[PDB]
């Protein structure tokens, strides 16, 4: 699949060939209780993080993108890529990166006096092209040599990093809201709280950990002996909406608390009317655009084709791990294709541009998963799940009645919920908690039997001193080099590492799949 | 040990021989870490509750009897019965039924013009004469009689009251302080709250659930593989300790927020000095006892004796199973006599009479066992942590700056680990729980392979309407013949029970102890 063909987009003709065949089969899986489980639960996951970039890209930006256009882009994208996409267990969306990129660009364009959607657009051209040479000469061959090093650190650092967001967002509505003995009741409330108010940071608390526990719950209980087993998984399956409903209905009953709630929309409207328009013109929106800065948009393009490349290709590797029980086989050169062309294209409507998102993808694909009698017995692989996330996610402007009526504390609970169900399947995090195990309780897997402790506790902590300088950089002012530093990992691992440890050593602690040799 | 001798006293001086010449051995056995642990959670245990009952008490009976009198009455019974108990574990302190009794002869004694105070020393002393009598005729051999059934319907029973109680506190606490959009805040502060206070209710909510979990956690630490063994179980008996210090450190960062706290008398002195004085003479304080009065005292001793008797003798039954792993042993006859005995005492002195109480005597018993690495290796026998509970309840009063800052939520989550960790041995529970289970899943046990899965569903649901007639009376204003209706299972055991289930499913389902049957 990885491997050249060595003729003219030799791997998207591959993925096709491929993919396309099992189409009846991936619309006739469909039809089950857990997809429809999964397609709500991604459907909230996904929303919910579409509004909290659009909010905040809208600020970032004096609102030329806002929470509308990321709204419909996520729907298009997500339906097309749903339709035509090698691999449609992945979700599209916003991330991190592509904000800070979005802001850096924004205040870029503003010192040089540049109209910033025009320069998105330039960029989308630029991405679009980059994407066709590539595709066209199969560079995503290159992924093969991105190890599970690179995959369980990228993965590691995208949980914990979605962990620390979610209990940033609690000490934040703590911090907006303080305990404190005296309050003044009248507050405005419009539109967001003015003052700090008397049980909201209390309540929200309390709702999140509700949320959590019930979701824990009914997972455990998902696998446990009580009940029927039909029935049993049928609720197991069920587990994270029935969290939300009983926790929204808990938030509905109590009336006299005020908690921030899912906002969207009125309609489909543009964010800023005056500053835009529906569609741009390349040329120039009110100005002629510099052609210096038509050309020279490359270099930016060259930076989104590497967060998003980086993004959707680790996530793909990820969920198409032999472990996780993919049969049908993914397609790396047309989901690139797919996902840059779509952001292209969106950036000339001045829409963002959209990356498959590790932990939507990995909720969506371990939704979808069916375990038999520890071990997992097959993946529901099909499209209707996602395609079914993008409709109501395009919907959900229309849906603001059910919407507004769900807390943001909640949404937050399923979060952390989401981050840590995501954190099961990585090594890393297993052998970080062996560091803590005493030797004799280790299992008996090929790294911990044919590996001194002490070598393997060498090796994940060398892995855990790489999260650390990640998250240094996230944090420090250029996060945009965060992929550079994720694509030097790889040069750790092929050159670096078989100084400190041995062949066999490496082999078994960086296995391309859970098997020996 | 149940059989008569066939001699007067010949019961007690049995259980003396048998336990003096482990009494060496018991302090020995005192000197671990466990120990401390097992002190400390036993001391908040017994603590709390005796606060709780001296002030219900002080409420019901106009200040004649309140929270000193019942710290000093349970610590000086806990230094005595750890002196010269035959068994060790057992904790004395107030139980509910003692409270509803003494609320009951209060209402009957205003009924016919008599000294609450007065009639409480003679029914001590029909009380210590009921206690010789039955000691002389070896009356506790019927203790015999009392099967699993009555146990294990008593244990859950008590364990569903415990649950029940810190839920309904929970719920005062709520209806105190509701969440409400607007407070006031000329509210006086003493000595209590006037009216609703802002985050009070969910913050109590908060620390409950918190110190619930942190005991939850600690205790599935013990039993994990992380960390140390030696240092991990440490860390585990000490749970709830820790629990309690984490939560207490919690309420105290938190400054601007009220929860109640631990309320302990300032100084040793009767809750009301015009009302009686330390000693109260048997011919009453303000007026002669009427002759026809001290005669029918016999009545209501009569009565305070079947229940203490009961509750005590079920609660040594409990303690001393054979599955308890309970090597040095205990007598019936020695521990009867000394908790009657320290009873009338104290009525003679004017505080109330103690009985040992079922969740306490579980909880200090698992709390003091070893469990080596699924089963109980051992159980630690020692005088010195009863008698250490006892000094330090005492000792309360001049440790108030310190019990001060302990609120009531964090007990309330303590009281609920302990009701639901006292779930855990009953085999009343393990069929509830096996109710649920598919008949595929039920465990290797002798009474699911010998016993139709119907027959065992109909003796579970015939022991759950026993269940439910207890609650209904404890419910019900006739609460004091609640023992009455518990010793009412033994008659039905015994004849009911054999006409519809043959001899063998009985052996199998309510065998005394874990044998071959
Ligand atoms: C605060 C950290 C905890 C103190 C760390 C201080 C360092 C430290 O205490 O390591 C001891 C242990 C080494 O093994 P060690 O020989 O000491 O003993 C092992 C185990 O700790 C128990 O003693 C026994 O298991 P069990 O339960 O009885 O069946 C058994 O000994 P035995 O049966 O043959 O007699 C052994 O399996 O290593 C760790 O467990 C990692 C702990 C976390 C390392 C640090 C994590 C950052
Ligand atoms: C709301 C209550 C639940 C619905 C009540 C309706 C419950 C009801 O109708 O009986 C079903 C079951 C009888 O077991 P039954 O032989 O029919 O089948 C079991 C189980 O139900 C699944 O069918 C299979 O388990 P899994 O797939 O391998 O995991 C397996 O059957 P199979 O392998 O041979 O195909 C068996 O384990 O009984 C209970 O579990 C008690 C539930 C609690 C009873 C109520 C307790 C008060
Ligand atoms: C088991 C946990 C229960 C306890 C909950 C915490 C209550 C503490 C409130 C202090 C008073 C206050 O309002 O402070 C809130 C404080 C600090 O804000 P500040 O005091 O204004 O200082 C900030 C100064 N600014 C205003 C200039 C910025 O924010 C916090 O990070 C509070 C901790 C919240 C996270 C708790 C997570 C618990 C885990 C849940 C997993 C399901
Ligand atoms: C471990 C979970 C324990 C849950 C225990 C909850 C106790 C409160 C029960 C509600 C009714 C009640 O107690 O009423 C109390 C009040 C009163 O209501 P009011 O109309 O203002 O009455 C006015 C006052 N009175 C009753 C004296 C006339 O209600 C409330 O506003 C309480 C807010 C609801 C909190 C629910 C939190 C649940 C979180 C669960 C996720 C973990
Ligand atoms: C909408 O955007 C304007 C900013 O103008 C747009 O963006 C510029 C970079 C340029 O491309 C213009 O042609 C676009 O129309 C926001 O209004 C601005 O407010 C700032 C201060 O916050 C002020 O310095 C600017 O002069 C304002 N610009 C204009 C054109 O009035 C406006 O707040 C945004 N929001 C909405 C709801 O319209
Ligand atoms: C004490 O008892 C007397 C007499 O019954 C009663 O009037 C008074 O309220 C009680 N309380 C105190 C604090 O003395």
């Amino acid at each position: 699949p990885l491997q050249q063909t060595g003729q003219l987009f030799g791997g998207l003709v591959r993925d096709i060939r491929r993919r396309y065949p099992y189409y009846l089969s991936d619309i006739t899986d469909a039809f089950s209780p857990q997809v429809l489980a999964a397609v709500i639960f991604i459907y909230f996951a996904a929303l919910s993080p579409a509004i909290t970039f659009g909010g905040l890209l809208g600020e970032k930006t004096r609102n030329q993108m806002g929470v509308s256009e990321l709204l419909i882009s996520t729907a298009v994208q997500g339906i097309l890529f749903a339709l035509l996409g090698a691999q449609p267990l992945l979700v599209v969306g916003f991330s991190g990166p592509l904000l800070v990129f979005e802001e850096a660009f924004f205040s870029f364009c503003e010192t040089n006096g540049l109209e910033y959607i025009v320069g998105r657009v330039w960029i989308g051209f630029w991405l679009i092209l980059l994407v066709v040479l590539v595709v066209a000469f199969e560079g995503s061959f290159l992924v093969r040599f991105i190890s599970r090093y690179t995959q369980e650190i990228f993965s590691f650092l995208i949980s914990l990093i979605f962990i620390y967001e979610t209990f940033s967002k609690l000490i934040k509505i703590f911090q907006d809201h303080p305990l404190q003995k005296t309050y003044n009741y009248n507050v405005l409330m419009v539109p967001k709280p003015q003052g700090p108010l008397p049980n909201t940071a209390l309540l929200s608390l309390v709702l999140m950990a509700g949320t959590f526990f019930f979701a824990m719950m009914l997972r455990k209980f998902k696998n446990s002996s009580y009940f029927p087993g039909k029935l049993r998984r049928v609720i197991g399956d069920f587990g994270v909406p029935i969290s939300i409903l009983i926790m929204v209905l808990v938030d509905f009953f109590i009336q006299d608390t005020y908690t921030q709630k899912l906002s969207v929309p009125d309609g489909f409207k543009v964010s800023n009317s005056s500053a835009r328009g529906w569609v741009i013109h390349p040329l120039g929106l009110r100005s002629e655009f510099p052609i210096w800065m038509m050309f020279a948009s490359a270099l930016p393009a060259l930076l989104v084709f590497i967060l998003i490349f980086l993004e959707s290709q680790i996530t793909t590797l990820i969920v198409s791990k032999p472990e996780r029980k993919m049969v049908k086989g993914s397609g790396f050169h047309l989901d690139l294709l797919l996902v840059v062309g779509m952001g292209g294209v969106a950036a000339l409507f001045g829409m963002p541009w959209l990356s498959a998102t590790t932990v939507r993808s990995v909720t969506h694909a371990n939704a979808l998963t069916v375990m038999g009698k520890a071990q997992i017995q097959e993946v529901k692989e099909q499209r209707i799940s996602g395609l079914l996330v993008a409709v109501l996610v395009g919907l959900s402007i229309l849906m603001e009645p059910i919407l507004s009526r769900i807390p943001l504390a909640v949404l937050f609970g399923i979060f952390l919920y989401m981050g840590v169900t995501s954190l099961s399947g990585i090594q890393l995090f297993d052998r970080i908690l062996l560091l803590f195990k005493p030797p004799k309780y280790h299992p008996d897997v090929p790294y911990v039997k044919r590996v001194k402790t002490w070598r393997m506790h060498l090796f994940t902590g060398i892995q855990i001193i790489c999260l650390a300088v990640l998250w240094v950089v996230k944090s420090t002012p250029a996060s945009l080099a965060l992929p550079f530093v994720l694509i030097l990992t790889v040069p750790l691992r092929r050159v670096l590492l078989p100084l400190i440890f041995r062949n066999v050593e490496l082999q078994c602690l960086d296995a391309d799949d859970a098997k020996a040799t």
